[PDB]
């Protein structure tokens, strides 16, 4: 499909057997999701943006489904203000910018 | 053009007659550029990112050319980690997400 940018590019994702809303974010190197108690090991990490850095938990080889398109990669979990799907997963669903 | 996301979607912009590199950022509502000198009046404003809020200078109806495409809109200037082109200008140049 094609998504215009008049409004925030919000889509439904499936992760850890749960459905959530997330932003398709070409400005995000990595995927950052709201607090959720995913199973398995993780490693601490700090990511920075406008306003400074926050602490997140890095989970690897996590399966996410975005608009029916499956992807597997690293997901960062922490007190993020919004769920963002970053380039690490957007590439896997064949997402491009076009103008 | 069509831009893939294996690398950061960085493009050259022209603003205030000066060339700069900026990030096409579908997760940003607004356009935020690093500290620079622009002519005309400006109003102080606040914007919040992943790590909190920063103080910016809001310039309205500024001419900005993005990858050869002209736009005239609001540009925020402040301590952002990188120049980001937000949806307020991405819509003007006809940019969409596609997968
Ligand atoms: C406490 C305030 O509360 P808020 O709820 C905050 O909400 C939001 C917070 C963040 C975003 C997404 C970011 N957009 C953003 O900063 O946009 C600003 C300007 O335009 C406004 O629109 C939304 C916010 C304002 C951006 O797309 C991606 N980022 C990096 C960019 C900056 C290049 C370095 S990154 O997230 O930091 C990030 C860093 C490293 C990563 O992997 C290693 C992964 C992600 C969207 C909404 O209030 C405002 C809505």
């Amino acid at each position: 499909p094609q998504i215009t940018l008049w409004k925030r590019p919000l889509v439904t994702i499936k992760i850890g057997g749960q459905l959530k809303e997330a932003l398709l974010d070409t400005g995000a190197d990595d995927t950052v999701l709201e607090e959720m108690n995913l199973p398995g090991r993780w490693k601490p990490k700090m990511i920075g943006g406008i306003g400074g850095f926050i602490k997140v938990r890095q989970y690897d080889q996590i399966l996410i489904e975005i608009c029916g398109h499956k992807a597997i990669g690293t997901v960062l979990v922490g007190p993020t203000p919004v769920n963002v799907i970053g380039r690490n997963l957007l590439t896997q669903i064949g997402c491009t910018l076009n103008f």
